[PDB]
């Protein structure tokens, strides 16, 4: 019987271990919390369904953001399970790789400006929208999880920058409209993590290195640090903060520039 | 022989005297500007063309922001009666009329998502893209006209907000892009202003009587003074200054609330 | 003892039990924490030695901000009973009452600014300073209270937002210079609440009828929600957390403008 | 006849050629502008003298923004010969230099503090308040000069960030309390530039070299350009900006990171 006793919690975005949706459902369970699970399509099928039963879970729903009825339905079948919902977590985001390798104006074709706010802006909104029903039932809450490189120009984010931007935004339109139903909407700003969204990037180490550089705690951010931190957020001592961007970045966003 | 004697600047997005790209052509027309224009489709192309003979000109290609090609093509022509430009005015703008009338969870459906960013937002990128040749020729610049319903949520702005908030940050990922070869990329968030993308808001008109209460001007501003102040960051005097967001709003922006 | 079991924290500002202070006291104490307390002079000193009573504490020690040997005092007599500090509370705010009754401009004084400043900005690093040491024993995190009015123009706050601003910058620099001792420095933006820090200003119930029309939730904060998100900034949850100022105002900051 | 033909401004805070001010003072001079000038002190008063007679200027006086009478003496003296103004420039800004040299809490005295919010801080409301009779008569503007040090930790900058926190905050509680007599209350957030502010920072080489290698430009900016920029906001031009912080830092404050 924790903090967490007895409320329900979706957690989209599962991919493996290092992501941060995993740290997330991991310090949600550690406090009592029941979790529910999509995955992207079949082939991470078998890896999300037994990450639930991790979890005591075994309501594991394929949900591909692209799909407008995956969404629909991925919540029918949620419907059918779950009475309502204390929050829905959404750690998802995606961007075509040619568009963060290289120079923003060469590679931000449409179509990969396209994909980039998509599954990552407006996922969120439909996912929501979807979502909705469930959400109220309990005065549910509602996380996603924004990166910095929307207020600040980090080298190769590029179109991901525009769409956490958007993102953000999205945040503060739904926890303004999903405000009056009990839903608290709210973000995360999560420093830099080496997770499976850091393949393909040949500078991230050097990035690493650099951030452990300047932000404040002289180190990067741990998943469980951001699990907590959503932990928080979906838990009733965050009852009085909606529309919130929080920055668990180790004070990094904070620094102005550091020795050389 | 004024300030802008002898510099060039392409202006898209004038569809009437209203329209705010038409009160900052005047301004840099004003000041000795030559002046090209661009018209979404044939149906606007003899205003256009009119407007274009208004000011000098005579430069008027057809370029709808939707089709790659006719971004491209319109500067391919432009090309051909020009050597450089010394800035690019991005006054576009468009979400379906739905997704702007409504609740933002329930109305913002994916298709009415899409058009809004890539209108809006792409856009800008694409055209800069394509008018990177025309800027470097003359180290030009480039202003685009954004929304402070990006940074604070506003009734029946819905996913426009989320599209401003990418373009602002697209406006920062392209100065920093385009900042080695000396073209400033800066943007103004201009108070409202009842133009034809008001057309369609019933609330427009409750709305504007609200900026008047609350601007610390008690007023709310001209396509004069978002055509003065595009004027100025289009002009040297603005070269210190690029990925900025220049807010000509009569300060409302700065206001955390106002007498009942 | 649940998240603060074993933790020691030092509350400056319990004044009444409207305070914020107290409902942070409280939720610190609620999860097992032992309490210290400071009282500003005499007047207070019965009444915060009660407070310091209520949690199991008879640790209560005079520190009026003003005076620099007050500041040092307390902590020295602080570092009689206890070996270290895990969190220190700074809930401390004053301005002449005069500065936040009229028009900013007129009212403005130097001395008032004095002040203001003096008492609600210089007071967390004075006090950051000399509790140093106890917060290095355990690698402690300091907290404060801030209001949004730094970032926007509210009708007679004056001084105040100019104060609160350097208040909030504080933080950053605090954060920064302590972060490097493990010392996470962060900040609350509470939304308004009626405490004893609204006597005199007659405005508060209209602004308190405002907020609660303009909060995405539909609802003003209290100090319980106030205290439980000091009571996470304050917890190991809050590990990869410094610098960042909370907003507990039931998203009111994220309104650009609603129905009035 | 250019644009400032028959406007006239006072520039406070000229202490060499190289000041902020000295760059305006020429830009609004070079525009058809009339100028005045104070000095702090005496030792200052020919070299004040001096620059103001090389502006067509011989008005110049005594004004020690720490006495409350030299603020108002100076704008006594300064009403005799001036109908009306149509803009102030607070250029002023100063902390003790032990404030500034080492780690924020170590060397934040509680007099270093005193003296940087009063100096840097209330002088220009003093002033704005002083200057407010001469504003109305031409529907003046006010400007002052801040620094992004305020919003984000530089390295020495200390107890000044907190400063400019409160100056960039009385700028919109200024805009907001002078909005509606016409006065517009703006400042310009200036990237690093080597002033006689410089004397004493033995690290600026290296600062610079930074600022250099990050912003978007790959230059720091001059007082040219931004007295290019302080001409607009005192301009007609700037008519619909008021409370706004204006970045001429080069696109320096949008960037999050660079190669290493
Ligand atoms: N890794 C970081 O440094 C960082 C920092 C800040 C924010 N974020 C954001 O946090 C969120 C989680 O990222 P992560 O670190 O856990 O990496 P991750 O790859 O481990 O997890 C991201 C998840 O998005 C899923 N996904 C992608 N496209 C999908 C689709 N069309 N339908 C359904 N699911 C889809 C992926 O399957 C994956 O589970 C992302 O939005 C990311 O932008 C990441
Ligand atoms: N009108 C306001 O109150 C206001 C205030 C602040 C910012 N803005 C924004 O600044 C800009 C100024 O707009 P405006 O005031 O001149 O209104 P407007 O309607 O007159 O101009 C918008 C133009 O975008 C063009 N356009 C739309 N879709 C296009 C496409 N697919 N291809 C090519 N062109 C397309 C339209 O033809 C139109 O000329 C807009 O983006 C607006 O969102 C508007
Ligand atoms: N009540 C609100 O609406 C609100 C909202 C956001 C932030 N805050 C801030 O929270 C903090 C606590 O205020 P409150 O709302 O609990 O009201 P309060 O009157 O109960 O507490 C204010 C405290 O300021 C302290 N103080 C003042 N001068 C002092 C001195 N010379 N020496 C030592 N201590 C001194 C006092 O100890 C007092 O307890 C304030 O700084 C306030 O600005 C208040
Ligand atoms: N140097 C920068 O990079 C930079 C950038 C942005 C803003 N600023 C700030 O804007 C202003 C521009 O500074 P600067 O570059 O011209 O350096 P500067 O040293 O040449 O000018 C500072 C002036 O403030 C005057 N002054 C100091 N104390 C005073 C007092 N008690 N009363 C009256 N006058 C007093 C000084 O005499 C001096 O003329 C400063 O306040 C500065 O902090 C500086
Ligand atoms: C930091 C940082 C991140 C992490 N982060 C905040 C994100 O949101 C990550 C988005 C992201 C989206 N799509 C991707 C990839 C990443 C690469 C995985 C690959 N599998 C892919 O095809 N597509 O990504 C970066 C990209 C460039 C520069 C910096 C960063
Ligand atoms: C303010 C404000 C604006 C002006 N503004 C800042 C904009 O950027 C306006 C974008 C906008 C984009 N697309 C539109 C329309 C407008 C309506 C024209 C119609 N013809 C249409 O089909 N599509 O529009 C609003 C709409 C709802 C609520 C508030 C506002
Ligand atoms: C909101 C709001 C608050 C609460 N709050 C966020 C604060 O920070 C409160 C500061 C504050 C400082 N000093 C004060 C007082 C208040 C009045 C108590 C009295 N005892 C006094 O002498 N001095 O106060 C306001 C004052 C004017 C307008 C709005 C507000
Ligand atoms: C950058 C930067 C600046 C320039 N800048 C933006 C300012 O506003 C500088 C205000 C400033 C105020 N007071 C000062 C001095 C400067 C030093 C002159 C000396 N004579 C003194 O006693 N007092 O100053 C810095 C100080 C430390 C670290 C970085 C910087």
């Amino acid at each position: 019987q924790g903090l967490l006793a007895g409320k329900r919690f979706l957690i989209a975005g599962v991919a493996s271990k290092l992501s941060i949706a995993y740290g997330i459902a991991q310090a949600l369970h550690r406090e009592g919390a029941e979790l529910a699970f999509t995955y992207p399509n079949e082939k991470l099928k078998k890896r999300v369904d037994e990450f639930a039963e991790q979890f005591g879970s075994k309501l594991v729903f394929p949900c591909d953001v692209a799909v407008d009825a995956e969404i629909d339905n991925a919540f029918a079948e949620l419907a059918k399970h779950w009475d309502g919902v204390d929050g829905v977590v959404h750690s998802i985001g995606f961007a075509p790789a040619h568009t963060l390798d290289g120079d923003f104006t060469d590679v931000t074709d449409r179509d990969g400006f396209k994909i980039a706010h998509d599954i990552s802006a407006y996922s969120f909104v439909a996912m929501a929208r979807a979502a909705k029903p469930l959400l109220q039932a309990r005065q549910g809450c509602l996380l996603t999880l924004t990166y910095q490189g929307s207020e600040r120009v980090m080298p190769n984010y590029n179109v991901m920058g525009m769409a956490k931007a958007s993102l953000e935004a999205g945040v503060r339109y739904l926890a303004s409209s999903l405000g009056v139903d009990g839903i608290r909407v709210n973000a995360i700003s999560a420093g830099p993590i080496r997770t499976l969204a850091a393949s393909g990037i040949k500078s991230f180490r050097k990035m690493l290195d650099a951030n452990e550089k300047v932000a404040p705690l002289k180190r990067n951010v741990t998943i469980e640090e951001v699990g907590n931190a959503a932990l928080f957020l979906c838990s009733p001592w965050a009852s009085g903060i909606t529309g919130e961007i929080l920055y668990v970045d180790a004070g990094f966003n904070t620094v102005g520039m550091s020795q050389s």
